[PDB]
């Protein structure tokens, strides 16, 4: 565990990224190499897989001597990261000691000391899955549909056809459909190999999109009775990815 | 029995229904060729509400045959709360027995709302001998009710020739809200005789919860008489509360 | 008739009373012709609090009868939270035992807040040998108190000739806020010798709750001495907390 210094401009954007990921997980092992920071984790129900990739190109300073792996209490990390202001600089620094030093530089110099726990890593791989449908769309639409489907049901059907993406949720007698064509604003891109249907639990969906903003582009990939893969991009270089198991 | 009604400004429409459903729970909407109307009482039969929306405030108004539909107001409120200020609202009914609510904006979002049948009542609004008419900004009204709640649970209205007063007194505390024509918040006053009545704050509070700050509100009342309070939606639709006085 | 005081900007006045009520329950106001003054302790007898409002901050200040009134701060605060930022606040004491509070804006609103008899103790705001003085933005100050609240119950303050340093430590975790004259949030630093003290966060939490981020706070303290926190009210008035230290 050699020392490193990592620096990020915009402490608030970082917090909101960490907060999204932390919605599902509680402890995570961050891999720090000379190429970037990568975190890969499942939530306790072993239904969501989170994968964070922050290449070194999104950091204003990235001094990493030797590749190591630190364990972080995600909720404690978030309580601290939430004190960052939008124009603050975030500095994550480790010395010889077994804690993390999180510093905010702006109107003052605020320094926290975050104790480094140990996390047991699972053999977690991001496999190449045969997704038959791909969908880029505004977070605004996505956040909307999960909130609207929550009014009716616990699960949300996704239905992708050559020219229309559709979410649908059926309750005791109440029903909601959201429908999107390339003629719509919310829909940026739609690639369907074959007509594709699948369903996913709103509870998990609500937590994955909770930290996404109305303005962001989200990519969806999914297949008939296959995982849902949702990802968006951080400073157009970092990537946050969720893999979500279906309802069967 | 199909129809199609289109309203530009989904969020405005919600604010309207949300004002109505503060006191109502279930309503029959009368859909005719001239507009949509609804007349409901609250559970304690203290308040009559009367919503009229002429065809001229809808962008598209296609009604084949006049009809009446009953709506669970609370469910309808929940769905209407999902519209954005720039969405277009579409109220469509096919030959089936539910209500298609649709928001066209960044996406097409469609809800099916089951209809219900509603105990309708000998609901008529006779003209009553009001001796006082006040017109005032909504924020003056919302203020004086929120202020009065701190002291009492009744609000006394008192009109003389050139002063309008709301007064609320408790055991030791007391608040008074005086309005004269010189004040920006009063837009009009007409009093034929000195008028005094009192009304409950619980009901009043709920009547104005959904009223904008800069809305023009009209109050008509009379000594130991009901309080008629109305204000306009888009200058052509009208919302009326009739409120029973206190002893 | 015994006095009439007028203050343009009711919400500004409210926010000031609201600051000094986070610690105080009852208080005696000394109304002289020079201005209004107020000096109270919190129930712990740990924070001394002292408010002074020179008559030059009031648009109208007529005092016939210099006297002293007693006020239930929570009741006063409930009323004062009803003034709008464009309201004119009026305080009238007539012959009787109540304080008439008026908001003049879009309407005339009047409250009668009943006065009370407060066991006014003898409170001297003494002079103390402070060795460190710091001026800084509320934003910094409120953050440090929130930050430090995630770790500990006390907050060390540490002034050296060049840097000001708040520091809170628990069993495992640590926060540390450091300010030099090169930082935008420090505006004045005057240190006579190296100074260190400690204070309860819970009390610091309430003293700053009502302070705006744009505000300018003056800290004076010395080793194991009270903490003196000033912030000014329209440049003429002064609010002053005095905070017994933690050992």
């Amino acid at each position: 565990h050699m020392p490193f210094e990592i620096v990020f401009d915009g402490a608030k954007e970082f917090a909101d990224l960490i907060a999204t990921a932390s919605n599902l997980i509680d402890e995570a092992a961050f891999k720090i190499t000379e190429e970037g920071v990568s975190m890969r984790a499942m939530d306790p129900s072993r239904v969501v897989l989170i994968d964070l990739n922050l290449p070194e190109s999104i950091f204003s300073k990235y001094e990493v001597e030797e590749p190591e792996t630190i364990g972080i209490n995600m909720d404690h990390f978030k309580k601290i990261l939430k004190r960052g202001k939008s124009k603050d600089t975030l500095i994550l620094r480790k010395g010889d000691e077994n804690f993390l030093e999180i510093t905010f530089e702006g109107t003052a110099k605020r320094t926290f000391r975050l104790p480094l726990i140990d996390v047991e890593e699972l053999e977690l791989e991001l496999p190449e899955l045969p997704f038959t449908a791909k969908v880029v769309l505004l977070g605004e639409v996505l956040k909307e549909a999960i909130k609207d489907a929550s009014l009716v049901s616990d699960s949300l059907k996704f239905i992708a056809k050559e020219d229309e993406f559709t979410m649908k949720a059926e309750g005791e007698t109440n029903e909601v459909e959201i429908k999107l064509t390339l003629e719509d604003e919310g829909l940026l891109d739609l690639e369907v190999e074959e007509e594709t249907r699948s369903a996913y639990g709103i509870s998990y969906l609500a937590d994955m999109v909770k930290g996404i903003g109305k303005a962001d582009e989200v990519t969806l990939r999914f297949g008939t009775e296959m995982p849902l893969q949702m990802d968006y991009f951080i400073r157009d270089e970092g990537k946050l990815t969720f893999l979500l198991a279906p309802r069967v």
